[PDB]
């Protein structure tokens, strides 16, 4: 690359990995999706709520693409990993899985600042605060509170409401 | 599930093998256009027309996993095989590469369209004909025309021009 | 918390520090908007932006309540000690003392953002860096250019214009 | 002032009273605003309901502190003491907090207007039973139809449709 | 009159005599507008404002004919006083002449306002409250804050630019 | 300056050698300008290109003009140095001399924020990371993908067609 | 150049010597703009003027060096000296500053006539006329009127108001 300017090895590995990850974040939610649209689940505002995080992480996973080219690193794909089940279980059950996931990928994204911190990528550190450590901790809270108000709800009745009411 | 009315397990698998399909597809379209946002090769229509089929092989699966859920069949996921490549070459060779792809992917619908025909799925024929066989032909015509435009305008400067005006 | 990550108590504890200092600055300038709002000073433009002050001040406090709930930390309310002063002097003097509080205000988040970063909080000293520091900068320099121009108009008929003049 | 007339210091004063009385409401209302917007309570219409409540109870305070300025008096500052709790409890709790909070703003309203009688403030009896007792009865009697409907939908699923329902 | 009820005959002649102390009121004002056309003082805003003034005590006299009328009160005309003065002196002293006519018109209506109240004549009594005992505390705050300004500006440049920046 | 705060003298002359450096930049830009202005090389949409580039470096340098004076720091001014050439050669050769300048602007901005770091100025490491650092990693890529272009659609009638297809 | 006709060397140079006359005129009006931009000086409206002027100069330099190109000669930079003050003074110091600077460049520009008048260029004599000795005269004019000004409002009320009032 004629570009590449204070970008250490290191981190364009960490971004290469980061890429990965998101990429296998985007394919749980694609699953998660699928399982609210069984016939025997059908609940098609959750099942539509995951499709659209399965669309956010791809879009997470393509953006870090961009920024390794900007910075005249090269992408090196990697298998993309089948999610741990089809089937997710209970409402309460999946949010707690996407909770576990958006906090995996939170401490992921942690270590690449770290990297790019240790390696004195003054711009890859701040553009890894700005473009996903300030989404990532809203994700958090929103699948925190999501748990919060499924358990209030209750199954039945409540999960039926939650699914017409939550996701306007 | 309380729908599912002659539809076969050997078809419910098929689909499920289809949608592993196309979304491998989509990982190798996803490839190709972080190959051409390389710094050094940078041609940026052609980037995105990899990023739009990306997108729509990721569509193709997802249609997939709906028409699943309709039969009343379930999801089953798979590993995403990482592309056979991170270096596509040059512009032809991207563009040949894409459509020994659709050719695949074509063969595979053939087989599923097959194995449907055989269990007398009289819904499925149809559906994998209608939304499949026709978008397939019309891709697969699609490549073999870029391939011989690119041919035509030839390395350097055509490959320049295709990029240019062959996206707008 | 089920969302808390990398978020110490350290950092928890000087967000409700500050929490309350932005509480104490908003009840400052809604002081200096009453002494402005006098019958025998009579000056309402800058009555009317020393209570826009008040309220932009408890708006930094709710901000930083909502961070803090962000990240799963608990809000702990102090007394919020009356001003120093209800008698704030000319407008000169009135300017010098908010200029003194926008520092003091300002100090206190250097040195919260120095905990943060003292605890390898990688999202909020980003936060701190672009939702306060910044604003807080601005601020200060707004304070020192009004008393600038308050000196430059002088007592009497130049506090009387500045007041129709410079909020216009 | 050259302004005042018929205003009596004990009136001033008992207006200087009210003000904090004021403050205070308004911040006990801001604490129970963060209860409801904690990740494990997370009923985010009870959160604006509370903030909207804290953000009327400031005005009614600077509404209070503009009628000493018209009658010439002069504005006195007292510290805001702390809420009473941080932790509100459930929904129901908040809500028979809230009444007892609005009944004893409406004890002391009706003192000051009873001071204000006494020293023949005409103008100032007529500004308290307009102003403030209206908006005051209106208020208390809005908090006790909250408690008969949270006490109705009960607890779990109704405190979850309350939020959702009560404030659209 | 087939009206009148709970009207007594002090309340029906306290109402005249205050209709006289409106109505000399706008001629002393009227009188004041004359002095700020003078083509050796020529403070033409000045001049509008208290030609408006006047206006306005002359709107005070006819609202209160009205509410006579409306008790079944009859309206009983004394000479209208010429004012104190036909040359008013400074910019200030006119303002300070306005302060005391306020002042002496507020003091009257609050002795109207007792004189109903002796007779228990509820609706007179807030009607006075409503229409007058309001209005004249923000026109005697109004003129307080003028006379702060005037002596703020001060003399001759002060004067011009108060006629030009004062009345929008 | 009564604003100044947490502002060191190494970071205000550091401030100031930037400004230099940007306006030299601007400067370079409006020599390439010229250059393909000339009436023998006639590359309209480049020498507009590179007009628009000398714009953009003096808004680069009048905005750390600004933010000089927002944080109490003085502007000192140094001669601006004319150009390393007025014949700047071949449109490719001109492309690599800018990538050399972008990646010259890169380094002394990176040298600034290690400087601001250094002594704890957290408002300015933000502030050079958000303003600067992302801006010269994007303008960087942008050069290093033109020279990849010029490269591919050659000399003559590709440098022809590269000033008409590749700014439009 | 096939261009060039009636174009002496003598011109040429001239021209090149009026491009650095009029870079060096922008230069000085943004180093008066950084100190009317000063947190202790703070007259935006002067500060906003004077960055105009620099962008107005930098045109006369940009329009002088696309006649050279027009004309068939050949752009030559210089070193742009840096201004003689980074501190301009008072707001009367700085606009004298100025007319000496318009002075300046107006005996260049009389100059540059004279040369081209010698040589017969019946061209460039009127350009220079039309394009620059009209609007010379005119900026000379306009800094006369505001010394003129600046001297009948007198240092400071009348500097603030002049900076209001002047520019609108
Ligand atoms: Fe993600
Ligand atoms: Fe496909
Ligand atoms: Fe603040
Ligand atoms: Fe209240
Ligand atoms: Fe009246
Ligand atoms: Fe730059
Ligand atoms: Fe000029």
């Amino acid at each position: 690359s004629l570009a590449r300017q204070n970008y250490h090895d290191e981190v364009e590995a960490a971004v290469n990995k980061q890429i990965n990850v998101e990429l296998y974040a985007s394919y749980v939610y694609l699953s998660m999706s699928a399982h609210f649209d069984r016939d025997d689940i059908a609940l098609r505002n959750i099942a539509k709520f995951f499709k659209e995080q399965s669309d956010e992480e791809r879009g997470h996973a393509t953006e870090l693409m961009r920024i390794q080219a900007v910075r005249g690193g090269r992408v090196a794909m990697q298998n993309i990993q089948k999610p741990e089940k089809d089937e997710w279980g209970t409402v309460l059950e999946a949010f707690e899985a996407a909770l576990a996931l958006e906090r995996a990928n939170n401490a992921s994204l942690l270590k690449l600042h770290g990297i790019a911190e240790q390696r004195n990528d003054a711009h890859l550190t701040n553009y890894i605060q700005e473009k996903y450590l300030e989404e990532q901790v809203h994700s958090i809270n929103e699948f925190a509170r999501y748990i919060a108000n499924i358990k209030r709800a209750g199954p039945g009745l409540g999960e039926y409401l939650f699914d017409k009411e939550e996701f306007s």
